[PDB]
């Protein structure tokens, strides 16, 4: 009925605006990423594609104003990206929170300005486990000391994911969108929807979350391998997956190929 999409924003320079993207309507949250640099003795740095990251201040004020949530990504597909110490961990933690989760006050100074974002999405694509549990740990803290947002996660679609499953079942997340996609162990491929069914039944089983969302790519070139047409989407899984108390709904990889597809418009009947 009432389907939350979620869609990663900031991929490329050319992309529809981060307002333009919340203003369409399809969305329930936008994931901006990535924050893909940090640990080993490098200082944190913003890979937005070329967006003036100032300049998004009044976007995600925007977006906000209209109920869409706005998370930042941390790591990423590509990027210097680690974690394997335990000051690491604590360095990120303080970072995020207080340029991030907190409102300003001053000398930080915000990489968004006087933004304050919904949340923290976890897309840590490589370096196993490290430390990124004890990172969870604290902003888990922090979450429960008044300053209240979401913790959200994005792993692969293969069962336990090695990066995040530790993590995954310390039960912190609450939300995760798994995806389904560039593994043809646990995606739709070859019109055969079978390795995907059977990925979707163990994570909506298995995975200590409230919601469970399945990300698609929004285009054939938007990745490697698990396009899936929104015909096909709506027809084959909403009705099993549905019957799921986790199901969250879905995830898009992503805005720049969904402004092109219009994947998100078809899966929900032409939405503004």
């Amino acid at each position: 009925g009432n389907l939350d999409i979620a869609v990663y924003w900031g991929q490329n320079f050319d992309e529809r605006s981060l307002e333009a993207t919340c203003d369409s309507g399809n969305y329930a949250y936008v994931i901006i990423g990535f924050l893909n640099t940090f640990g080993g003795g490098q200082t944190p740095a913003l890979d937005i594609s070329g967006h003036s990251p100032s300049g998004l201040e009044p976007q995600i004020k925007h977006c906000q104003s209209k109920n869409v949530k706005v998370l930042l990504s941390i790591g990423g597909p590509a990027g210097p990206y680690s974690l394997d110490s335990r000051s690491d961990a604590n360095d990120l933690a303080v970072y995020l929170f207080n340029n991030f989760l907190l409102p300003p006050g001053h000398s930080e100074n915000n990489p968004f300005g006087n933004a304050v974002l919904d949340g923290i999405d976890f897309h840590i694509e490589h370096g196993g486990p490290s430390q990124y549990q004890l990172l969870a740990n604290i902003l888990s803290s922090f979450r429960l000391k008044g300053t209240e947002f979401a913790l959200t996660a994005a792993p692969q679609c293969v069962y336990p994911d090695p990066n995040l499953g530790t993590v995954i079942n310390s039960a912190t997340f609450d939300a995760i969108w798994v995806q389904f996609y560039n593994n043809p162990q646990c995606s739709y491929s070859s019109g055969n929807a079978e390795a995907l069914m059977n990925a979707w039944r163990e994570w909506s089983m298995k995975a200590r979350t409230k919601k469970v969302f399945l990300g698609f790519p929004a285009h054939p070139d938007a990745a490697g391998s698990g396009y899936m047409p929104p015909a096909k989407v709506k027809f084959h899984v909403f009705p099993a997956a549905k019957k799921s108390y986790k199901f969250g709904g879905i995830m898009l990889w992503d805005s720049y190929w969904d402004t092109v597809s219009q994947f998100s418009n078809k899966i929900l009947g032409d939405g503004v």
